[PDB]
């Protein structure tokens, strides 16, 4: 998160922390993701696609740091990993950029609720904000583009819905952006997702209910003039995570 604030996992306890495994036995961070019921987490497809053997990732909820242990933290297995078959990577663009991680202790038992660990709803299909509403994004990524390290401290800032309109503008995406993504910045460009926070949430209110309107997928930079942060649109999977959620 480039900008925004620091933050705890009280402020966003759907937030799942998602590190892997080498065969050193370091274990580093991947992406984000967000609970979305006990045993599941939604995440994108980039972050596992190039590793993607199950065995080698761990899942951590109720986490605020990075390289240290959370009071009331989680950790988890992977049961299953499920990454969407129409999967692509352009030169940019990811299409389909969505995950599931199907989660469960070393004891067997999926998330329990409590303070720093709840669940985020689903949108209603084809149901998004209108543009220009601000919403809020959370992750361990970068605070700078060029920064070698993550930050220790979870981040989250807000952005703006971006039209499609906007968005496909060619000083923007152009054709890289498709319906099945939404587009969100900043008016000056000044805080923005960016390298680790891929997989991590997009939530704006909507009924009076925190949603899951985004996951982090991909964008030209980070908090750069003229290119948004790009987000997988979730009301547009909804019958994919039911499939694989039944
Ligand atoms: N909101 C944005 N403007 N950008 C991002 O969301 C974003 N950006 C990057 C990135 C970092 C530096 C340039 O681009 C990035 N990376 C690093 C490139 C390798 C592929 C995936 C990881 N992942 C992202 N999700």
């Amino acid at each position: 998160i480039i900008g925004g604030e620091f933050t705890t996992i009280e402020n966003q306890p759907w937030f799942a922390a998602i590190y892997r495994r080498h065969r050193g036995g370091s274990v580093t961070y991947v992406c984000g993701g967000s609970l979305i019921s006990p045993c599941w987490v939604i995440s994108a497809t980039h972050c596992f696609i190039d590793y993607p053997k199950k065995e080698d990732y761990i899942v951590y909820l109720g986490r605020s740091r990075l390289n240290s242990n959370t009071q009331g933290e989680m950790k988890f297995e992977v049961e299953n990993l499920i990454l969407h078959k129409d999967y692509s990577a352009d030169t940019l663009a990811h299409h389909n950029d969505i995950a599931l991680l199907k989660i469960r202790s070393k004891e067997g038992r999926c998330a329990q609720p409590s303070r720093t660990i709840q669940t985020i709803a689903l949108p209603s299909m084809y149901n998004d904000p209108q543009f220009g509403t601000s919403c809020e994004i959370t992750g361990f990524g970068k605070e700078q583009s060029t920064d070698y390290l993550y930050p220790e401290q979870l981040k989250m800032t807000v952005v703006k819905l971006i039209s499609h309109r906007e968005c496909q503008q060619p000083h923007y995406y152009g054709s890289e952006v498709t319906t099945k993504m939404l587009c969100a910045a900043d008016p000056q460009w000044k805080t923005d997702s960016c390298q680790g926070d891929s997989g991590g949430p997009l939530v704006c209110s909507l009924q009076g209910r925190m949603t899951l309107t985004g996951i982090v997928s991909w964008g030209r930079g980070c908090a750069l003039k003229d290119k948004p942060g790009v987000y997988t649109r979730v009301s547009h999977f909804l019958p994919w995570i039911r499939s694989h959620t039944k």
